[PDB]
């Protein structure tokens, strides 16, 4: 049946991006899956569509009085694969929680039967800056069982991972939300898919795959397309089709073990990213 | 006339290490400042205090478990030139709202009046990269007066630097909040300083300072401390000496005229950031063209 999944992680390292041409692969392998974007951004479907941006429902829903007007086919559109997609939006800047346009979403394609027609995936793309009411919503109601988080060689996507993980436990006996690996965004940085292969051991999970940078992304991305629809025979089109592959006979569902800053920072160190703690150096500068 | 300030900006361009070189040449003026770091990860007051990570009052408010109890000795610590450095730190990730932390520090710092002891200047030190009710808090019940924006010629940092824009808007009627203008910290882009005088205009504001990209600030962080105490005599810290006499002189406190996404990417393209779209190539496969 379909398996409601989630790809969380901190802004601006191409989760967006990542997401959509991991969805792209999943339909061009047979799939029929479904993005539900939550950035209030609203930039998690527009390489499926070819399009400028979706209109969220919360945009809609701010026109026709409420939500209660609005029409499933003015909300979801259908592009590459069939790969069905929706916006959610978000509230005017500083208006309450910047991500609850996600419970009018779901709310929404709930009452329209969106989930039960025809779908094999169900893909969140939720952001994880912070972990907490609209954007801890997808794990806390248990609207996402199947989480993957992308994240890079670096500290605060690092941080954001283990904030989602702390999330997931906190939700343990909740529901059945899990934590299915850690997808490395390539930042073109040294020793980075083992860095991140590092944190998702000590996670108790796995770094379900390494995305490597490439131009061919942006090449792509200029078009308003994936990869996978514009260059198929792109070594880089692989990649998504391997972590699609992976995703879909993911078997690893676990409750993480959330590290600490200092065990982060030990990653970092033994990396080849952060420094070791100079002594003499410190307090006294000169 | 103590001045109640706040320096926002999303995360990942060294805004914290601004705002702390900032209030350290405010120090060194003479001037009595506090900083209240309203980040979750609590790094606005380490280079101040020479720390690895400062006590935040969420922490020690699971300690004796009662929002009131912690006189200003174990949660107000004292550094660098005097200035007072608190910590708000966050709740635990799903438990409530995380601008938690700052909504709990103000009322209780109110508490002990520690605004009045003595003080010329207050900065909160906040993330912009999510402005909703809980971090908008500051502006929104009157905390802070004067904002002064850290960004970089980046689209998040600029979109970033729009969002809190939106939302001194919203409150600039109810209250007195304003926008004392644009603080870019350097990434090394070419045209970067132009583009934010540029986004400085648009907004009907201005680019208050430049901040340059300095290796001495890498050096004296690793001190755990600021440029200014570092080496006065350094070039860069003669930066922050600017910035801080424009903000101690600063006249203009505008009401934001926030852009569109189009007036935005307008502007990132005409700096040569954002690549312009040719729309006839738009949906065709590599094949095709
Ligand atoms: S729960 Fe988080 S996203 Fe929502 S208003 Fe509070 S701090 Fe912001």
């Amino acid at each position: 049946a379909m398996r409601q999944c989630a790809i969380y992680g901190k802004g601006g390292i191409g989760k967006s991006t990542t997401t959509q041409n991991l969805v792209a692969a999943l339909a061009e392998m047979g799939k029929k899956v479904m993005i539900v974007g939550c950035d209030p951004k609203a930039d998690s479907t527009r390489l499926i569509l070819h399009s400028k941006a979706q209109n969220t429902i919360m945009e809609m829903a701010a026109e026709a009085g409420t939500v209660e007007d609005l029409e499933l086919e003015d909300v979801l559109k259908a592009g590459y694969g069939g790969v069905k997609c929706v916006e959610s939006g978000g509230p005017e800047p500083g208006v309450g929680c910047a991500g609850r346009g996600v419970i009018t979403a779901i709310n929404f394609l709930e009452e329209e039967g969106a989930y039960e027609d025809d779908l094999d995936f169900v893909f969140y793309d939720v952001l994880g800056d912070v972990v907490c009411g609209g954007f801890a919503m997808p794990i806390r109601e248990n609207k996402a069982q199947e989480i993957y988080i992308v994240c890079s060689g670096e500290m605060m996507a690092m941080y954001a991972a283990n904030n989602i993980s702390k999330g997931i436990v906190k939700y343990a006996n909740s529901g059945s939300v899990r934590l299915g690996g850690l997808i490395c965004n390539s930042r073109n940085t040294d020793r980075e898919d083992e860095l991140i292969i590092a944190l998702a051991n000590k996670l108790g999970t796995q770094m379900i795959h390494f995305v490597p940078r490439d131009n061919v992304v942006q090449r792509a991305e200029i078009r308003r397309m994936t990869v996978i629809e514009y260059d198929p025979k792109a070594k880089q089109a692989d990649e998504y089709r391997a972590l699609a592959r992976k995703v879909v006979d993911n078997k690893l569902l676990v409750i993480p073990n959330p590290i600490t800053m200092d065990e982060l920072e030990e990653l970092l160190m033994e990396f080849g990213i952060m420094e070791v703690e100079d002594e003499s150096i410190v307090g006294k500068t000169a």
